[PDB]
C-alpha cells in the first residue's frame, strides 16, 4: 500500500542543474564541491508554483519514462501550489492567480493541464504533495479577512485537485502544515475533522494516501528533548505531532498516512526565535536521507519536498512581494526572491548537514 516501497525517486535535472550551474562553481574547496555534487544527486520534490513550470513536470515525467524503459523504477515528485489567493495569511504571496480575477477558473484549466500530464505518464508512478500552506489556515487563520474570505475557494479548489488527480499511478498527500501549526493540542480537533470532511466529500478518492508536514519546515522528526521554541506544545517534534493527528483523522473515517519532509530539519535546534518564524532560518542542515524505511507504520517516506538552497522570500525591504519574516535575525541574509539560488543558504544546509555529506 505504501506509494514509495518498490521504487526509486527521481532526483530531478531542474535542482541539479541550479546545484551544477549556480552552486559548485562559486565553492573553491574541493571536499564542499564533491559534498554538493552528491547533494544534488538526493532526489527533491519539483514545485509546480506556477502555470508555466507545468512543462517542466511534463519533461520531468519524459526523463523518468526513459530512465524506466532502460530499466530504472523511478517515481516522480511534485508539489502542487498554485491556489487563487494562495497563502491567505502571509504578509506577501508569489500566487499568480486571484479570486477575485478569474482565480477559480484559472485553477481549473491549472489541475486539467496536470490531469493531463499525469495522464500522459499513466505508466509513471507519481507522487505529490498538494498545496503547502494552504488548509492548515482555515484551522488557524480565519480571523485573517484574506482567509475568512478565500474558505470557499480552497475547499472547492482543492476537493477538484483530489478529484481530477484521483488516477491509477497517483498518491498524494494534503498538505497538513507542522507540529508548530496544527499538533497544538486545541488544533487537532478542527483539524481532523477539516481534512478527513476534505476526503470524504471528495468521494474517499483511492490516490488521496495522507497528509504531508513539516514542508518547507524545520521541526525534528524525533529529538529527546524539546527545542525551547516549541514549549509548551507537547507535541514538540513531527513523530508526536502524526501520533496524535493520524488517529484523530482515522476516527473520522480518513485513514491518512504520513510524509514527513526532512531536506532541512538536520541540525536541531535550529536558530528559530520563535516557532512561526519560518523563513530562510540561520542553524539548520540537511537531515535524513529520503526512503520509505521509516520505522513507523504511520509514515509512508521521510522526503526532501522544499529544495535546500531555493529562497523562501527576499530580505530586500524594498523589493516586490517582501515579507518581514524574511528579514528577522533568525533568517539568512540577503536573500533572493522566493525560489530563487540562494548559495550561502545551500552552504549552510550542505555544512550543517545530518547525515553529513562532508
Amino acid at each position: 500500500g505504501n506509494p514509495f516501497e518498490g521504487v526509486q525517486l527521481w532526483a530531478n535535472n531542474y535542482y541539479r542543474s541550479e546545484v551544477h550551474t549556480l552552486a559548485i562553481p562559486q565553492i573553491t574547496d574541493p571536499a564542499l564541491r564533491a559534498a554538493a555534487s552528491a547533494a544534488a544527486e538526493v532526489p527533491s520534490f519539483l514545485w509546480l508554483d506556477t502555470l508555466d513550470k507545468t512543462p517542466l513536470m511534463e519533461q520531468t515525467l519524459a526523463d523518468i519514462r526513459t530512465a524506466n524503459k532502460n530499466g530504472g523504477n523511478y517515481a516522480g515528485q511534485f508539489v502542487v501550489y498554485d491556489l487563487p489567493d494562495r497563502d491567505c495569511a502571509a504578509l506577501a504571496s508569489n500566487g499568480e492567480y486571484s479570486i477575485a480575477d478569474g482565480g477559480v477558473a484559472k485553477y481549473k484549466n491549472y489541475i486539467d493541464t496536470i490531469r493531463q500530464i499525469v495522464v500522459e505518464y499513466s505508466d509513471i508512478r507519481t507522487l505529490l504533495v498538494i498545496e503547502p500552506d494552504s488548509l492548515a489556515n482555515l484551522v488557524t487563520n480565519l480571523g485573517t479577512p484574506k482567509c475568512a474570505n478565500a474558505q470557499s475557494a480552497y475547499l472547492e479548489c482543492i476537493n477538484y485537485a483530489v478529484t481530477q488527480l484521483n488516477l491509477p499511478n497517483v498518491a498524494m498527500y494534503l498538505d497538513a502544515g507542522h507540529a508548530g501549526w496544527l499538533g497544538w493540542p486545541a488544533n487537532l480537533d478542527p483539524a481532523a475533522q477539516l481534512f478527513a470532511n476534505v476526503y470524504k466529500n471528495a468521494s474517499s478518492p483511492r490516490a488521496l494516501r495522507g497528509l504531508a508536514t513539516n514542508v518547507a519546515n524545520y521541526n525534528a522528526w524525533s529529538i529527546a528533548s524539546p527545542p525551547p521554541y516549541t514549549s509548551p506544545n507537547p507535541n514538540y517534534d513531527e513523530k508526536h505531532y502524526i501520533e496524535a493527528f493520524a488517529p484523530l483523522l482515522r476516527n473520522q473515517g480518513f485513514d491518512a498516512k504520513f510524509i514527513v519532509d526532512t531536506g532541512r530539519n538536520g541540525k536541531q535546534p535550529t536558530g528559530q526565535l520563535e516557532w512561526g518564524h519560518w523563513c530562510n532560518v540561520k542553524g539548520t542542515g540537511f537531515g535524513v536521507r529520503p526512503t520509505a524505511n521509516t520505522g513507523h507504520e504511520l509514515v509512508d517516506a521521510f522526503v526532501w519536498v522544499k529544495p535546500g538552497g531555493e529562497s523562501d522570500g527576499t530580505s530586500d525591504p524594498s523589493a516586490p512581494r517582501f515579507d518581514p519574516h524574511c528579514a528577522l535575525p533568525d533568517a539568512l541574509q540577503p536573500a533572493p526572491q522566493a525560489g530563487a539560488w540562494f548559495q550561502a543558504y545551500f552552504v549552510q544546509l550542505l555544512t550543517n548537514a545530518n547525515p553529513s555529506f562532508l
